[PDB]
């Protein structure tokens, strides 16, 4: 009955925007109720020469109707725009949709399994589930059964093979090389969550590069143990009666020389692209730097790296969609466009309930009293800088199991966790890699997410099991084995280094 | 015919609006690369004022600086496409839509309309009820087509008259209807973001048209008696019997039950209990919503909320009759159900992601005032007075409709180059749009290459047999032609007699 506790756990509290709605509720009577007494923070610290100024108190503001309701009431669409997720986002996913659907990025990861050796797509075929979260689909619907196909051909066994990339998948969700569509949308909502307390700070696209880059082969390598967790739970069939009509024409998927010869011809496109990049930042007499200064940091380049990755995606999709004609016309493309942009449809609500949570947080200065109570408390028992944040993952990697999916869970526990964790004496740009641990690691364990179907449609395809639920118990140690994997490696990154660390000087 | 090669020429010579902004802000990049790189000037901007930009006078175009015009570009690109004001107010009405529809709300009322009206009326009032039809943009298609023409058969005389009679009312009746919609605060703000080209700090409220639009659903609903003239026209003889037998009483089945009776009763008293809210506010000079420490009613947060207001007056009457009636239990029902619609507007953020992107190009680069002043000279010229000039106008994009046109697909695209000469001119951005709102939903029944000739073309082949096909359109030339002629005439009584923003003065 673990099961069922996890069943529970998502089937209990309503929805993510139904939070909101309830949050911006209860936090109109909280500051109704909170201020029409009386009631103080004594201090902050913002110790410096003016600007940030000296003054301990900062009170909570009630509902008073004369200022509340004109306040918003003008500021909704305003408050809704100028969220730092919402025109950003948008930007990059406008480049994203063109490079998957000109099957640029799905042939990308066709021809790995075809190019990679025997030892190394044991490795690789997870390796490659962790690289298929920037296409949101491509990592399920043709990676997962072919996975699981590749492993009667040219590997061991299919059960643990469709296991093999849902673990890379699901598991490996936001650890990735390139700026995904989630880079500059965690981004955003970490940005407008973080500006609580220090109101002008930006977490840039860029954000964890670095660590997402060097957390690929970490996981990839407890992708290795794969061939010690494929034996261990148990083994069994073998090829044949194994559904295999659809097993052996899972080939034509493989590549074709169309296929290869964009890839080619797609690939001189893209590295023109990321050389042309490179050019106006790199000389001391470059072109784009901070036009006073000369240092890259603060330039408009870091600005425009959210249109860089619209640019990085779409311009080579587009190449290898016209030439090898994987989509021909010109108002083709554009129909294309739109086809993408119309899967945001709950993204916009919850971003408009977001940004309306995060403005009755922020203008009713509740969500800066609970940001320094909570300062006080972590600052308290000798929390230092891998006590907190082991003490962080774990929250919401179990917060995970009832709300959490990706910016529905962060969204709302960013305007609680980033304006409190950031006084304590760590900033918020690690505090938000640290989250893009926790959300990615828990999710192989059921949340509440129904994708097993088409991963059921796998598993039946081999081994007819007589429990359903089973893949779960199975899976169990993958989430095991790369809790602690990740963990790890996040505290080789704060007492070791970090480049923006601490609301100070790093 | 001759006239149909043209017609399909017109829609299939360009490509899309978007292709259309790309090689419009490419040309624009050596527009301006072109024209200020050896150098360029136009005298004599009329301002207005002591100070500000009273003086000064002349203004330049810009090229393309290197240095500064790409990282005008590369810094601006989601600053310039949140900022776009359509994008903003669009969004959140859409929200209000999305739940007074799904609901069944408004579903219900053009339904409770042919229902609870007179034979008499039912002629004057499939039209009038298909005007009101385009606040949800679907519900005057699916239902209301082969429904008007399910009641010509049984209320009515000829169902190939009534698959005509609401298909004038939706396609022609478009652009004017009553409380306001979602088109109310999209053109508003593409407008909007025509006008800060010049004025700059000019505002266009959805509300701006209301007046207009209002009383403009009553001309094309008296013109529904020319329906009363146009099934006279080759009229048959098929009674009852013919092409769409059992598919008529079938068509019975979403008359009413008393669900929705008692539904309606209780989501039009929460309509009315919501609409008795938003007048306290506004109606006292001791009232607690105005314009802060001056007494006033206009520039108030009022105006600039009412973007807000119609998701409100939409919405939440929706919830009570999805609520009441049972149509969506779930408080986890509506939120899932929100999300479908936002899907909807795929193409719409693009063109208005390229339109930001457009009149971004066009306005810091200081080309669209230069094209602005260069029509300015123009049309004061002639002698062009209030109503000589409008109906130049009215045609012109009742012309190009027919190429590109497609509710703001192409608006985006003349709004930038017709507005900021046009108000030079001496007429304000507001009765421009409401010039431009005529123009679009003319030329709409005969065909801008319309993607919606499946609904009406499955309702003639279930009600009359067709040898020809596109017999449909040249049998609604003259249904355009009534329109054409009567519409032009109502704006210009609004021209010549009153207007309140109209001109670029005091008016």
């Amino acid at each position: 009955r673990f099961l069922r506790t996890v069943e529970w756990l998502g089937n209990m509290l309503p929805h993510p925007v139904t939070l909101f709605i309830i949050f911006i509720v209860l936090l109109l009577i909280a500051s109704a109720v909170g201020a029409y007494f009386g009631l103080s923070v004594p201090d902050p610290r913002p110790v410096g020469a003016k600007g940030r100024a000296d003054d301990g108190l900062i009170h909570v503001v009630s509902l008073l109707d004369a200022d509340g309701l004109i306040k918003i009431l003008t500021h909704t669409v305003k408050n809704f725009t100028g969220f730092a997720p919402l025109g950003t986002v948008l930007v990059s996913l406008l480049g994203v949709g063109i490079a998957e659907k000109s099957g640029l990025i799905s042939a990308l990861m066709r021809l790995l399994l075809t190019k990679s050796p025997r030892k190394l797509t044991t490795f690789m075929v997870v390796f490659t589930g962790i690289l298929s979260n920037t296409a949101s689909e491509l990592g399920y619907v043709v990676l997962i059964p072919l996975s699981a196909v590749i492993f009667h051909s040219l590997g061991r066994h299919p059960l643990a093979g469709l296991a093999a990339a849902f673990a890379g998948v699901s598991g490996g969700y936001s650890a990735n090389l390139f700026l995904g569509t989630i880079d500059p949308l965690l981004a955003g909502i970490t940005q407008q969550a973080a500006q609580i307390i220090h109101p002008d700070y930006v977490v840039g696209p860029e954000a964890n590069w670095f660590f997402m880059a060097a957390s690929t082969f970490v996981i990839a390598l407890i992708g290795y143990f794969v061939t010690e967790k494929i034996v261990e739970p148990q083994l069994g069939p073998y090829q044949s009666d194994l559904s295999q009509e659809e097993k052996d024409i899972r080939h034509s998927n493989e590549i074709t020389p169309l296929e290869y010869k964009g890839l080619i011809w797609a690939g001189v496109v893209f590295i023109a692209l990321s050389a042309l990049l490179a050019w106006s930042i790199v000389p001391a007499d470059g072109i784009l730097r901070h036009p006073e200064t000369g240092l890259v940091a603060g330039s408009p380049f870091l600005k425009s790296i959210v249109v860089f990755i619209f640019l990085l995606f779409a311009l080579p999709g587009i190449v290898y969609g016209r030439i090898t004609r994987s989509l021909r016309g010109e108002r083709e493309v554009v129909n294309a466009m739109a086809e993408s942009m119309s899967t945001l449809g709950l993204y916009l609500v919850i971003i408009f309930f977001a940004a309306q949570f995060v403005a009755f947080f922020n203008w009713t200065n509740i969500g800066q009293y609970i940001a320094v109570k909570g300062a006080v408390f972590l600052k308290e028992v000798g929390l230092a800088g891998s006590v907190l944040f082991i003490g962080f993952i774990l929250i919401c990697a179990f917060i995970n199991l009832m709300i959490g999916s990706a910016s529905a869970q962060w969204a709302v526990t960013a305007p609680i966790f980033v304006p409190m964790l950031m006084l304590a004496g760590y900033a918020p740009e690690v505090i938000q890699a640290a989250y893009r641990i926790g959300d990615s690691v828990t999710n192989i364990i059921t949340p509440m997410m129904s994708y097993f179907g088409l991963i059921m449609a796998t598993v039946m395809k081999y081994k007819k099991d007589a429990g359903v639920g089973t893949l779960i118990s199975m899976m169990l140690p993958y989430s095991a084995f790369f809790l602690i994997a990740w963990i790890a490696l996040f505290c080789i990154w704060v007492f070791v280094l970090g480049l923006p660390v601490g609301p100070g000087a790093p």
